[PDB]
């Protein structure tokens, strides 16, 4: 494929465009609700993710090409308490039959298997495990939960983020944005990352999430809008 | 979703962006042969189908609100014989789950079952069935394999042949054209069409082609690109 | 330039981007309103152009390399009298610089100079003079008053008629339709036509019209909407 | 206007879709060298300045909406000294007539005059002024050479820079990013701009850059491609 697009200013209740996967939903409003939320309050051990469905195609063995894209999302992480919270939404690619993988602090994005699997990453991680940093960041990750590179991120409870994330194919560079509208906050990362030696020719993309494995540690992890575009120049 | 487009500037061999059915192939060279060739000729009783892998939101029950789109392709029909030929190829929106129909006349679009079946489909019609005007012509086809619309068609044996479809949901208009660049003349046809009515929420789009039934009624069906775009205003 | 778009879905009143020529103005509701209106009626001797504020590249003579383009309009002529009509309207490309030709027949386009001029233009052209076929029509006109190409038009008296113009570069395939939602009816015509032999490499595309000589053959000619994307590939 | 787009992967040797001012020029490579270079050296003393042809309608008095806007370009800022730089480059919005105004640390945006002028702009500064930090600073300036937010910025000297820039309007929420891919290194910052109150209804957006006024405080500033897109709701 050449180019592919899509754009929701606000999801559709009963998506047929979006491969829902463990607890997410749409709300009636129109939101992404990647984890469970019950009587309006976040739970925990929840994991969900949404996937578009068309396939999109990031590189091409006979030409040797590699895709360009853009993306552009706005999500909520809210916490009843602003201390505690876990674990945290990505932005992803994996293998088009991807499924979820563990909860909790793998994010539903990675496993302990020691059987290396592939998925690209922008994770804003809300808890600090033994692979994190102190803070909580935003990072990109290359086929582990355990970031190449990440910056700290002011994570704002409750707050709209306007992340932006690119890929330009020319130079490999992978880099992600989030700003807090709110108060004009942001935050940035940029890696070098080969999408040819870690991830298949044709991938799916979405996000995923989960809420903490303990009571104390819940929150939301809501989109309310997407927009994507690659080109392969094939 | 709001809005959803992608663009082929030819084929992929082994294409996870669009879903084949029955005979159809990707050639090497990035052709969407629809129908069977053997030793580059046209082979009958042959019926492919091609269609997006994403879903398109082209209405939707709560907003009452109706999808516009527009679609360009450019396809080659070829016979061994000019004056022998069927049965043609055919644009088409069809429920998600989609499923070839009749072979022959019927273009893998309808049957002949008393189950009106719901398909909106711009043919380019080769042979005249029972249901035809006489002359080869482009229809516009309404949940029957007879034609609610047609203008008459000068076909270009072995031509590229380029056409724009659109829909413009504020006034129900489909309208579609061909042109042959080769000796630059054109075709058109329009029609009051009430998508809401004629076809379920989600759709899926794309082409189906069938060969005649008899071997002296050969010719291919290619595609060579094809773009589409779909705004859903909700 | 590679890419430049750009879409009204209405005009605004004081626009910056739009430069006016001649009776040209927008209407308070966001018409185009090229020709003279006068309470309520159209007004004989008018003569109104407006072109794009950005030059377009459509043509580059260090690389040989001819621009694409694709654009939708609206627009509407209404005459008191559906049997007494002149002059039409035109979308057209001509250098940047261009400035209104002759009045009346010349449809602000062309003149009777013996000085061929360069400007390309798609017409819907109301009124029969010496240079044209009998009927009302929809012409292809190339440095001249007289078309190239045309097809017999059955324009319907202030009806919205929607078009769409494309120009292929890689056959240099030019083609034009209209449409009437209102009852579905449709014409089209296309020509090969060399933009680098008749153009300069940057030109400006807009719209011309006129209304007749005479105080029995008045219309209006205003457009709706526009949309234009045109890519060089350079 | 509803819509603006445009793209250069790179720049037309004599554009005509970018209005050059003071020094500026286009390279026979098609680079849109903003400061003067002699013998492949930076001269001091330099201004220079590019803007698009068309206007961009920011707001709308009338229906009170405000536009969003997206704009990506790379650039390069090379210096002989590593430590000797001055002055910067920026990307900007200004009333369509806009003209160089002061050079060197005004970097031809800004002066010194007592009348506030209007022009709002994302700088890519280089040397520290008395009205700036310490620090070379990637600045959202609202009519005045004095930033009202940075980020200090750690320049590459000739490495390419990728900015993302953009503004929501529903938020108010001004975004600039620079990447350098070369070692995948990037900058944000964000800032709360009322464009309605800044600027007038109609823009002009382009780039200006200074070289300093000490022949030991000289730098190029070189854009190598802009893509532009706005959208006013109206
Ligand atoms: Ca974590
Ligand atoms: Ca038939
Ligand atoms: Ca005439
Ligand atoms: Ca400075
Ligand atoms: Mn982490
Ligand atoms: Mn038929
Ligand atoms: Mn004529
Ligand atoms: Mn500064």
């Amino acid at each position: 494929s050449e180019v592919v697009s899509f754009s929701f200013t606000k999801f559709n209740p009963n998506p047929k465009d979006i491969i829902l996967q463990g607890d997410a939903l749409v709300t009636s409003k129109g939101k992404l609700q990647l984890t469970k939320v019950k009587d309006g309050k976040p739970v925990d051990h929840s994991l969900g993710r949404a996937l578009y469905a068309a396939p999109i195609h990031i590189w091409d063995d006979s030409t040797d090409r590699v895709a360009s894209f853009a993306t552009s999302f706005s999500f909520v992480v809210e916490a009843p308490d602003e201390s505690k919270t876990a674990d945290g939404i990505a932005f992803f690619l994996a293998p088009p039959d991807t499924q979820p993988q563990k909860d909790g602090g793998f994010l539903g994005l990675f496993n302990d298997s020691n059987k290396s699997i592939q998925t690209v990453a922008v994770e804003f991680d809300t808890f600090s495990n033994t692979w994190d940093p102190s803070a909580r960041h935003i990072g990109i990750n290359v086929n582990s939960i355990e970031s190449m590179k990440y910056v700290k991120w002011g994570w704002e409870n409750g707050k709209v983020a306007n992340v932006y994330i690119s890929y330009e194919a020319s130079t490999k560079t992978l880099t992600a944005s989030l700003t807090y509208p709110s108060n004009a906050t942001s935050y940035i990362v940029s890696a070098n990352v080969d999408l040819k030696s870690a991830l298949p020719e044709w991938v799916r993309v979405g996000f995923s999430a989960t809420s903490g494995l303990s009571r104390d540690h819940v929150e939301t992890h809501d989109v309310l809008d997407w927009s994507f575009t690659s080109t392969l120049q094939a």
